[PDB]
């Protein structure tokens, strides 16, 4: 057994997940080897991505933890996300129909919207012209969204949501005509220094759940995040806290968002972080403890994707 929530759409969904971005110049052989390590350490919910280029690793990794008798395919929750070359709506399917080709999966538990601007179709995940500048296209998200729910009528996804939507985008969806099915979450950035309580309270008024990323304050990677953003893991509170409860400011982080009811992503590639992330099941946060967190809220966003702002669905 293991702990789940109950997503909208009556699926449900294991509150703790592996993240599986890392920087291009980490081979994605460790992509391979961290998924099965986190198989084994009893993650079983896995968040990928067409973009991340690891879906052939991630995918072998699922493959084999089940074809070995570690796991069953109905004990992993494994997630995929459209990327924004294929928001046209008769692209929608052939991208999901890729991932898992490249995955050898025959469903997805969650595929996502990535981001909420569209760029032009083609192999390229950032097209640009001739003098660089990014090719945006222009796409009606509501008709993104209806081929979502296809996707998920034809049972290739069992759940859909999205990712890095703001209250307005969210709203466009719900208020839909016609609409069949809500998102079942929104993935976001979600930490103690952007602790997002007021988009989190809406997507809780919506049933909505909020998934976290950078959840320990990101891969610090350039240009992605400035270098002098502050660094979560340091933050003299959590660091207070994680002496007090023989734990890490890793584990207070990640605890604080289950407490609040976000489920949280975790990644690590290596082998003693991934063991101890699980941990988080074995301790709980106070009152008191849980308040302080709040306290450190600073509206520090480190993903801030700016490549992509100009265009009216930026969602920043
Ligand atoms: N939807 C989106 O647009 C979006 C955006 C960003 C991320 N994501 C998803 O969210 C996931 C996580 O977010 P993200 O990669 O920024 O990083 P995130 O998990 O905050 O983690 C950042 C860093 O923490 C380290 N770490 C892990 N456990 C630790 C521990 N117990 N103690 C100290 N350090 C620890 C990792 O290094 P080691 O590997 O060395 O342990 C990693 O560099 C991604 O992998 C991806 O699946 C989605
Ligand atoms: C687009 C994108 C968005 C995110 C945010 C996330 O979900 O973590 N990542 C990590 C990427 C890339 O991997 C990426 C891949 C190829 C190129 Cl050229 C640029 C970025």
């Amino acid at each position: 057994k293991y702990q789940c929530v109950k997503l909208n759409d009556g699926h449900f969904m294991p509150v703790l997940g592996f993240g599986t971005y890392a920087p291009a110049e980490v081979p994605k052989s460790k992509a391979l080897e961290a998924v099965k390590l986190a198989i084994e350490a009893g993650f079983h919910h896995i968040d990928s991505a067409h973009v991340y280029n690891n879906e052939e690793q991630v995918g072998l990794a699922i493959r084999s933890k089940i074809a070995d008798g570690s796991v069953k395919r109905e004990d992993i929750f494994y997630t995929s996300k459209l990327w924004s070359n294929s928001h046209r709506p008769e692209l929608v399917r052939p991208a999901l129909e890729r991932s898992l080709k490249n995955l050898q999966l025959d469903y997805v538990d969650l595929y996502l919207i990535h981001f909420p601007v569209s760029v032009k179709p083609g192999e390229e995940v950032i097209p640009k012209d001739e003098n660089g500048k990014i090719l945006f296209d222009t796409v009606d998200l509501c008709a993104t969204w209806e081929a979502m729910e296809k996707c998920k009528d034809a049972g290739l996804a069992k759940s859909i949501g999205v990712s890095n939507f703001n209250h307005r985008l969210l709203e466009m969806i719900l208020n839909k005509p016609g609409l069949k099915y809500k998102p079942v979450c929104n993935q976001v950035e979600c930490h103690p220094y952007f602790n997002q309580r007021k988009l989190l309270d809406f997507c809780k008024s919506k049933d909505i759940v909020l998934v976290a990323y950078s959840a320990l304050g990101s891969h610090r990677e350039e240009p992605w995040v400035d270098p002098n953003s502050p660094v979560l893991l340091e933050d003299p509170v959590l660091c207070a806290l994680a002496k007090k409860h023989k734990r890490t400011p890793a584990l207070i982080a990640l605890r604080y968002q289950l407490q609040r009811g976000v489920v949280v992503l975790a990644k690590s590639y290596n082998e003693q972080r991934i063991r101890q992330n699980v941990q988080v099941f074995e301790f709980q946060l106070t009152s008191e403890e849980m308040k302080a967190i709040d306290g450190l809220n600073r509206n520090v966003r480190y993903l801030t994707l700016d490549i992509f702002a100009g265009p009216p669905n930026y969602p920043f």
